[PDB]
């Protein structure tokens, strides 16, 4: 809890629910605000500002969520 404000623009499509401490499979990071990952067998784009890559020394490209977020339109 206690995450920053969302960006002005938006990717434009379907997203994926993320929870604080969840490991989402990084797919695309072309954007510095929206990162496309896969969680709960679902692919979508989430705000990187809410999550944070996890590379302590494993090699695999995985990112951990910092703040809980849920799709809302």
């Amino acid at each position: 809890m206690g995450a920053p404000p969302l960006p002005p623009y938006s990717a434009g499509g379907r997203e994926v629910t993320m929870k604080k401490g969840d490991i989402l499979t990084l797919l695309n990071s072309t954007n510095k605000d929206w990162w496309k990952v896969e969680v709960n067998d679902r692919q979508g784009f989430v705000p990187a500002a809410y999550v944070k890559k996890l590379d302590s020394g494993t090699g695999k490209e995985l990112v951990l969520a910092l703040y809980d977020y849920q799709e809302k339109s």
